[PDB]
């Protein structure tokens, strides 16, 4: 009489993904056989590929989980709202696919598979492949995750709610940002650290009060009575060279407050002051799910 996590939350320096974002085009009760047959799937890829050490998830948005739960739970879930009076827009979807492994190729199997599931039910909107850069950094050549939370224990302290209907369950922010290279390029290495808050080759942490409060760290290093508002990041570079590249943005967390309170400071609404890394990348998509325990996809029907 407990509950599971979803397997795709908790795994740590996973080198790929693949992130799935859609519209629900029919009657929400395509969603509920559809699901199950997902969850199924990726124990079948965990068996036949135990090395790969996959992972899943599949989250809702606010409206289609409102029917699915019957509004019982998911109190602080929302349609994600614009920040910064659209510095951040919104492109809030239905559905959420989250797919992880050591191996690409099983994640586009899992990927294929999560299509049959759900089939014409769905429009697709987005389809990502992220991948790990050389030593973790983000395309910018920042190293990225030093900070995430580390180990199973404290990953689901911070990103698993821990009892009532919803215990085993996850909020979910997806925000996929476009990196401008060339602009970043034009910076002095010293002005991309006092962007970011931390030195660019050695990943040292600038001191809070050597660095610019629009640093990076600045805007979501953050403490309400000194206690850190934390979130487990799953984010991952993607894109062509020559083309749109950047970073996938992915976070989970026990509660959307911790996320919500980043965005506010990051876009301007908290002080007024906005997050240096507006000045060479921006957010194009932007939308909140709810990632619920294994155990209520299967008691879905
Ligand atoms: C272009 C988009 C982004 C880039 C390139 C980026 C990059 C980075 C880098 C380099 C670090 C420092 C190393 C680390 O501790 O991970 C960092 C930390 C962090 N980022 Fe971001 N980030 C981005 C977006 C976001 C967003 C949208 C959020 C939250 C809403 C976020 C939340 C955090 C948090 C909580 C930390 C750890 C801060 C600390 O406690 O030290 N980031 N990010
Ligand atoms: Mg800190």
């Amino acid at each position: 009489g407990m509950s599971q996590v979803q397997s795709g939350i908790l795994p740590e320096h996973c080198r790929a993904a693949i992130w799935i974002e859609a519209n629900l085009k029919g009657d929400v009760n395509a969603l509920r056989e559809a699901s199950k047959i997902f969850v199924d799937n990726v124990a079948t890829f965990q068996a036949k590929f135990p090395d790969a050490k996959l992972g899943a998830v599949v989250a809702f948005g606010n409206n289609v989980w409102r029917q699915l739960s019957g509004g019982e739970g998911a109190d602080e879930l929302k349609d994600f709202p614009v920040y910064g009076k659209g510095l951040a827009p919104s492109t809030q979807y239905d559905l959420l696919i989250h797919i992880l492994s050591a191996r690409h190729e099983v994640n586009f199997s899992v990927a294929q598979a999560a299509l049959a599931a759900f089939g014409d039910a769905i429009d697709v909107k987005e389809e990502i492949h992220g991948f790990r850069w050389v030593e973790e950094r983000d395309l910018s050549g920042f190293v990225d995750g030093t900070e995430n939370p580390a180990g199973e224990e404290t990953r689901r302290e911070v990103a698993v709610i821990k009892d009532g209907v919803d215990a085993g369950g996850s909020y979910v922010f997806v925000q996929r940002w476009e990196h401008n290279l060339k602009q970043l390029n034009r910076m002095s290495v010293p002005d991309q650290e006092m962007m970011i808050g931390r030195t660019k080759d050695a990943n040292e942490e600038i001191d809070g009060d050597e660095r610019p409060v629009t640093s990076h760290l600045s805007r979501v290093d953050l403490k309400e009575d000194g206690k850190g508002l934390k979130i487990v990041r799953q984010s991952l570079p993607y894109g062509t060279a020559s083309g749109t590249h950047g970073l996938y943005f992915c976070a989970y967390c026990a509660r959307l407050y911790n996320i919500e309170q980043q965005l506010l400071s990051m876009f301007g609404d908290t002080d007024g002051k906005r997050d240096a890394m507006l000045r060479f990348t921006k957010p194009v998509t932007g939308g909140y799910y709810f990632a619920p325990s294994l155990e209520r996809i299967q008691a879905l029907g």
